[PDB]
């Protein structure tokens, strides 16, 4: 039992599965949350319990919540917030309580059995889990409130990024487009199952924060209570037609697709609230972080990325039409020249997001 520390966190790892590289990804979680100010929250799959412990030590959270499935965990789980808080943690029955300035409770469970206990009781519920959220995702839709914030990760990458197509569609119930927007498809079709499932309960959502980071797909949801609002959400739905000889890519918005070849369902609709991200880079300069320089940067890119639809991969499209092209920098300042929004994007190192049309981008990347 080695120890460790991430953020304001001390805490002691072996058994009990910890990824250091993914401080970021709570680093990015603790930053919103010191926006949106969640009271009651969740840290459903918490292993170490490093996310629920930072969570209760950098954010205003008031009742924290950490669960695991492992008996391991669990006493890894205690020892940890005893580790990092002070007074009496109460135990009874496979669950611990401290109630201090924060109350914390470990659970030793199911993730879906803790969930279906708490109905509509959560203000946030954060679902990382090893692979797939799938098997979470519905009973987390009943366990959030009715207005509650969803973040969920999705690690497996294989089914959403086409390589895994039969997977993908058992697992999220949609075709997924291979290629250079992949990581892109992959965010949208994520987004885009949290708001199927959670048509049923008359709940849409919006999205906060969706983002592609290092093979993880992440996807921060507000939830809309509304029949209404859940038919505007499916109305967000959409599906994406490319052309493998091109790199052109066309849009159909609606419930189903109309012509062949149809990729999705996704979500077409915004993958950020611009408020909320130009406040997360502020807050997260404001904040001492555990990969600060690594929070700002990815921050930064997405705060200034254009939010729009896909985007164009100048070395892929160069390969497909086989034309030379100008550098991303290049194309960048022209567009802009040309009078068009363009920037570039954190889904790839050469795409390129633009209002532009894509024979005008074609013209202008030609070299």
């Amino acid at each position: 039992l080695i120890e460790v520390q991430e953020g304001k966190a001390k805490i002691l790892i072996p058994p009990v599965f910890y990824n250091p590289r993914m401080a970021l990804n709570r680093d990015i979680v603790v930053v919103l949350l010191n926006i949106l100010n969640p009271k009651i929250v969740l840290d459903a799959l918490s292993a170490t319990g490093i996310r629920g412990i930072r969570f209760a030590l950098e954010t205003p959270a008031e009742e924290v919540w950490l669960n695991d499935i492992s008996e391991d965990a669990y006493e890894l789980m205690k020892r940890n917030v005893m580790l990092n808080f002070d007074g009496e943690l109460r135990e009874s029955k496979g669950r611990a309580i401290l109630k201090g300035e924060k109350t914390i409770v470990i659970n030793h469970d199911d993730a879906n059995r803790l969930m279906a206990e708490r109905h509509r009781y959560f203000h946030f519920i954060d679902l990382d889990p090893f692979g797939s959220p799938m098997e979470f995702l519905d009973t987390a839709l009943r366990s959030a409130k009715r207005r509650g914030i969803l973040g969920v990760t999705a690690t497996d990458g294989a089914p959403l990024c086409g390589a895994h197509p039969r997977a993908c569609l058992r697992k999220y119930l949609a075709v997924p487009l291979r290629g250079e927007l992949c990581h892109e498809v992959g965010t949208r079709i994520l987004v885009g199952v949290i708001a199927r499932y959670a048509a049923k309960y008359d709940l849409g959502i919006d999205v906060i924060l969706a983002y592609y980071k290092d093979h993880y797909f992440r996807a921060f949801v507000k939830l809309k209570d509304g029949a209404r609002k859940g038919d505007e959400t499916l109305e967000k739905l959409g599906y994406i037609y490319f052309d493998d000889k091109t790199g052109k890519f066309e849009l159909e918005q609606g419930f189903l697709p109309t012509r062949p070849n149809a990729y999705g369902p996704v979500w077409l609709g915004p993958l950020k609230d611009e408020k909320i991200v130009s406040k997360m880079v502020k807050e997260a300069e404001s904040l001492s972080l555990a990969r600060k320089k690594q929070a700002l940067k990815l921050l930064k890119m997405i705060d200034q990325e254009l939010d729009i639809p896909l985007f164009y991969d100048t070395h892929a499209i160069g390969r497909r039409l086989k034309i030379e092209t100008k550098k991303v920098e290049e194309i960048i300042s022209a567009l802009r020249e040309q009078g068009y929004e363009a920037t570039r994007t954190h889904f790839s190192p050469t795409g390129i997001k633009t209002s532009a049309p894509y024979e005008v981008f074609i013209e202008t990347i030609k070299r």
